[PDB]
This record gives C-alpha cells, sequence and structure tokens, in this order.
C-alpha cells in the first residue's frame, strides 16, 4: 500500500550498497552456475564468513541470490547478470553506475535543480566526456557500461522497425557498435558505420573485427558538433541527445540534418517522456534517467512536444515516433528534413 | 523478470536521493490537500520553476505525487505520509533515514563486514546513542523517527497479543510511548510504564501528558545494562535487541530476567528472521535492516534461534513467537524464566 511504497523508496540507497559491495567484491562470478558455501567464498574476497554470510542474507533478500541451505548460496536469474562472463552481463553498467563518478553528483542534486548545469564538474573537475577522455579506465568501463544498458534496445529495434528499405545505416554516437551489430546480424546485406570519439571508434573498430562484420561494418571518428558522415540511407542517434541540453541538441541535430540532404531519414531512439509524469513499467525509470542526465552532463529527457520543436529549429520535422515493448523505455522518433 | 529487478536494485541511491529532496524542501507540506502550480511551489522553496519541475515529474514516476495537468501537482496517498501534519506521518522517520548520521556510514559497509562494529563511530566520533544525547536536535529528530517506524507495530499488536491478563506493561526503552500509548487506549484499566534513557523519558513524559494517560502510564530514567524496573506483569522491550551485539542483548536480558522474578513475563518485539534468507513481504527489509544496525550500533537482526540462544544464556527460554500482518516485520517473541 501507500506507507509499504514511500518505504521502499527511502531505503533505495542502502539496497543500492549492498548491490555495490556485490559487484566490487565479484561475488556473482565466485558463486558462478553452483551452490558456493559462504566459508569458500569467504577465502575468495578477504571478508570474514559471518560479514560475507549477513551480505548473502541482504542479496537473497533482495532476489540476487538463494539460500539453499544455511550458509549455502546459488545465483537468482538477476544475480547470473553481474557475472562478467554472462552472456547478458551488465557487470560494467553495475560497476559504473555505483562508482563515485555517477553517484557523488547526486549529493549535490539541490544545487543542479538551483543552477540548471551538472555537479559532475564541480566534484570531478571537467565535464564528463573530456575527464573520460583523459581516464582511459573509465572511458573502457562507460563503453561496457552502455552496451549492457542497449541490450535490451539492441534485442527489440528491428522487430520494432523495417530496415529491409535502407542499403546504408550511421550510428551516430554509435558506442562500441552494440546497436549496429543487432542490425546488421538480422540484416546480411546491409551495410553500417559507426561514428564515434576517436577514444570510443578505438573500442568499436576492435567490436566489429571481433563480431565478424569487418567486411560491411566501418567505424569513422570525430564531432558530431563539427559534422555526421554524410551518403547514409538511415541515421541512428541512440542515448545521445538526453546527454546535452536544448542548445546543443539543435547543434548535433544541424550536423544530422546536413548528412540527410534530400533522401536521409533520422531515428532518434531515446525516453519520449509524456506531457503528465506517472509511474513507468521501463526497467530503467525515464525521470531518474532525466536528474542523472542534469547532475552528470547538465542533459534531460524530452516530450514529443520538447523534440518536435528542437527538430523543426534543426530545419526537421519529427515525423512519427513508434514505440518499443514497454520494459525497454526508449521509442523510435522517425525525422525527416523540415518541408520550409 | 530478472533484467528490470537488477535495474530497480542498482538505482535505489538516486530514488533515495529525489525522496530525500522532496522531505528536505518540505514540498508535501506546500501542496498539502489541493492541486499546487509548479510556479507558486518554486516560489516556497528557492527552486526555479524548471528544476522543481524535474524533480516533481520524478515525485510523480516514483508515486508520490500525481501531475493532474502540465506543472499541477497533488499528492498521492505515499506522499501524504511525509506531511509534517499527516495523522500518520513518517516525515521525521524519512529525514532521519536520509540524514548524514545514518546514510554517510553505509559509504563503509564492506568495513563493518570486515571489523564487524559500527562505521558510525569512525564518521562522527562516539557511540550513536552518546552521539544523540549530545546532540539534542538529533535526539529529537530520532524519538519521532522511531514513532513513525512503530506505527505499523502499534496499530497490529493488541489485535495479535492479549494484553487483558495483566495489571502493569513495562516498555523497557519505550521511545516516546508510542508503543504502550496504543495497547493502553485498547485497556481502560491497564497501567504502564515506560522505562527509558532520561534525555527519552523527557519526551515520553511531555508525550503520556499530552495524550491524556498520566493517571495510568508513568516515566521512569535509567540504564537496562544497571537494570529494569520491578513489580510489573508483563515487559516489552521493542526494536531494541537488534542494536546490540550478543553480549550487550544477554546483559539488557539479564536485567529484564531479575525484573520478572517469578510471575512476569517478556515479549520481544523484533525481526525474527528465518534460518535461510528468502524475499520478505515486511514494509521495511530485514536484512538491509541488519545492515542499518550493523553500520550504525554494531547490532544485527536474529533467527528464533539465534535468539532462544541468547535467552537461555541470561537464564530465560523463548516460550513460543507469535506473527503480526507479514506487512508489519516484527514478531512477538514470549520470553519466560528458564526452569534451570
Ligand atoms: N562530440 C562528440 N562527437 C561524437 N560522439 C560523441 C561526442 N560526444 C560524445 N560522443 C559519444 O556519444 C556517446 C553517447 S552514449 C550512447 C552510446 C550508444 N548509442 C548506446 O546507446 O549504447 C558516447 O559513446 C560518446 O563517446
Ligand atoms: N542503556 C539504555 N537504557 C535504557 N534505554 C536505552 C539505553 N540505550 C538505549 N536506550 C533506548 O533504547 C531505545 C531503542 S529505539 C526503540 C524505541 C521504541 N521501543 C520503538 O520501537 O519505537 C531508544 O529510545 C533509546 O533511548
Ligand atoms: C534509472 C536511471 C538510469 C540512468 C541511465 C543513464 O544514466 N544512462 C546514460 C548515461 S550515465 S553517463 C552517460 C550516459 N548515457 C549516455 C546514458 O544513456
Ligand atoms: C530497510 C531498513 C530499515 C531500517 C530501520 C532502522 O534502522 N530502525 C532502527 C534504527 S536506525 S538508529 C536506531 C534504530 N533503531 C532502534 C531502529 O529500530
Amino acid at each position: 500500500g501507500a506507507r509499504s511504497l514511500l518505504m521502499q523508496r527511502l531505503f533505495g540507497s542502502r539496497v543500492t550498497e549492498v548491490l555495490a559491495a556485490m559487484a566490487r567484491l565479484d561475488l556473482a562470478d565466485a558463486i558462478g552456475d553452483g551452490i558456493a558455501d559462504v566459508h569458500d567464498l569467504a577465502r575468495s574476497c578477504d571478508l570474514p564468513a559471518d560479514g560475507l554470510h549477513r551480505l548473502l542474507r541482504a542479496l537473497a533478500g533482495l532476489g540476487m541470490c538463494e539460500e539453499s541451505e544455511p550458509g549455502k548460496f546459488a545465483l537468482t536469474a538477476s544475480g547470473a547478470l553481474l557475472r562478467k562472463d554472462h552472456p547478458e552481463s551488465v557487470y560494467d553498467f553495475a560497476r559504473f553506475h555505483t562508482a563515485p563518478e555517477t553517484t557523488r553528483p547526486w549529493t549535490n542534486l539541490e544545487q543542479a535543480l538551483r543552477t540548471g548545469r551538472p555537479t559532475f564538474d564541480e566534484h570531478f573537475g571537467s565535464p564528463l566526456y573530456e575527464y573520460m577522455a583523459g581516464h582511459p579506465e573509465l572511458s573502457a568501463r562507460f563503453a561496457a557500461a552502455m552496451r549492457g544498458e542497449s541490450l535490451a534496445t539492441a534485442d527489440t529495434i528491428a522487430e520494432h522497425y523495417d530496415f529491409s528499405p535502407y542499403r546504408t545505416v550511421t550510428d551516430v554516437g554509435g558506442g562500441d557498435g552494440t546497436l549496429i551489430t543487432a542490425i546488421l546480424r538480422r540484416h546480411p546485406d546491409l551495410r553500417g558505420t559507426i561514428f564515434e570519439t576517436p577514444e570510443i571508434a578505438e573500442r568499436a573498430a576492435e567490436r566489429v573485427r571481433a563480431a565478424g562484420l569487418h567486411d560491411r561494418c566501418a567505424v569513422v571518428s570525430g564531432d558530431f558538433f563539427d559534422l555526421v558522415p554524410g551518403g547514409a540511407d538511415l541515421y541512428l542517434v541512440k542515448s545521445t541527445l538526453h546527454n546535452w541540453d536544448d542548445e546543443h541538441v539543435v547543434r548535433i541535430l544541424s550536423s544530422c540534418r546536413t548528412a540527410l540532404a534530400d533522401r536521409g531519414r533520422l531515428l532518434v531512439i531515446d525516453v519520449v517522456l509524456p506531457d503528465r509524469a506517472e509511474p513507468d513499467p521501463a526497467e530503467l525509470n525515464p525521470y531518474v534517467k532525466d536528474l542523472q542526465m542534469l547532475v552528470l552532463l547538465g542533459g534531460r529527457e524530452r516530450t514529443r512536444a520538447h523534440l518536435d520543436r528542437l527538430c523543426a529549429r534543426a530545419g526537421l520535422v519529427i515525423d512519427r515516433v513508434l514505440p518499443l515493448p514497454p520494459h525497454v523505455g526508449l521509442s523510435l522518433t522517425e525525422v525527416v528534413p523540415a518541408p520550409a
């Protein structure tokens, strides 16, 4: 009821600390496929048996583990996803979103709401993407974190959008190529380009080779504020526009408009907020995403009306917004050049 | 499913920061019974309209508010409970559990699991109850926080335990008298004593007078390690034993045994953990409670077997464990003197 829901919201930070400890101590990999004894696990992570037991009991209480017998633990399907080696692993995602880099800025949430600018810069001394460009191990974690987040979209997009009419697709800020890989895997004759920062482009180039898509997926690097590489039939921009304030978004959509020319189409893959906020079945709460974008980057999530205006301004019209399955929490906004 | 549950656990800390901001900014009292315009609310808390709007949208997304029209907000039943003036208010509870005093120690959870002792002492420079004895405004908040938590138990205990056979009941560590008040309100001829620290006894004395129970409820102060006042038919100890390590608990139960003498009974009102950890329908997760007791006090939650042993040792036998409604998450453990 009403009181239980409030209690659940209030104790979220303590729940996150329990999950953060599981992730940092690599307990999911320690347990793996079997039933593990707390005493055996205790010698794997430099915690005493009693302390590790209480942590594992909380993880069982939170649906991440099962205590089959006293002191004997197996993973649930949820806990299995924190294994580094799970085929659907979100281990790096879990580490990224529990790192000081992504959590310390939330300690100043009110300042971010007051100033309208990110608190990340205050805590770490530069904007997030500049900071990561100078911290290769955080950059590495971020690339893997966005892969983990994008799995839900990558696994569903090609079943909710017809890619068959296109010869070429360019993913603008396409990360390590998780999204474009999933699309190319379903369309053998389709050709791809990932457009990224030089740093992330290095990760994407290796991913494309590792995935055996080198022959029909290229990687190009640059600055989507400077330009987007031209000549493609379809442009994707996923989980990118929400990183930026309204003016920076127009500048990105402006680079996209030039690339579209006559016969180009843009697919904006992002949260489309309703005009009136309400509870959402998305795996990741879109209003928490909105405030994450504020504190980390000075970005935000947007309604169809807020984006339709930013398109209008870039010389683009929102043609059509297509849904994904409710658990994904992103929509496909088709954008074409404005008739003007 | 599995992935959505993991995502929910990981983003708990950001959800808590949103609720903490609602509580600190007194937004529940600002909105109150009506529909409030974001622009009118913005001039109540020194946030700009846009920033406050995004916070309120997240609160609507988390079930604390309703956006009836764009920029127009009402409380839900859950949000209503954060009003200072709500008859079932947990406002002080919300402020206490989002204060640095109760959250900073969680930043060192692993150290607490490693050392088995509280991280509060390291952060704030003394044990929690000593610290609060020296910080009257935190002591005040704590008294009101425990009242808010105890409402669920106070509203249910007398319907799940027969108090009619007793002439006198003494609440050992009875806080501001929330629990004993609820019992006395249902038993007009029953007499009560609250046994507390001098500091909290001041709060209980005022509460008993305010509630019109002065004529049949007394307040006495001292140290339950020194003694528990004798001569009562029934002793209550609620949310107290979980504050202490096993040896301190035996010392408290030892004071209780002396007070029971021949015809005295003890009711231990606390979490009774199962031997094997699993998800729990309690409004407050008992394993998160366990780790809260570790980081703040070096306490813990206990199984019936763990408590039955600590009783045996105090010269007491666990007679019988009685359930409360599943949402409460506390049980009534009847304890009588050990036959020996
Ligand atoms: N100026 C710029 N030019 C090009 N790419 C940029 C950029 N600034 C940031 N980026 C890239 O924008 C991406 C946003 S994260 C989204 C990654 C991917 N589309 C996914 O959904 O998983 C990052 O990978 C970052 O490297
Ligand atoms: N040495 C001591 N002697 C007596 N009371 C003590 C004590 N140390 C702590 N306490 C009291 O123990 C209480 C534990 S909190 C529980 C309060 C109440 N039973 C409720 O459930 O709401 C506090 O109110 C604190 O003041
Ligand atoms: C319930 C909240 C979920 C938040 C998910 C989130 O923040 N995703 C995210 C982040 S964090 S730093 C950069 C990014 N980008 C590009 C993202 O898409
Ligand atoms: C999901 C976690 C809920 C935690 C509830 C909690 O911690 N209660 C608490 C605290 S905090 S400081 C002293 C105390 N006492 C006596 C308590 O009973």
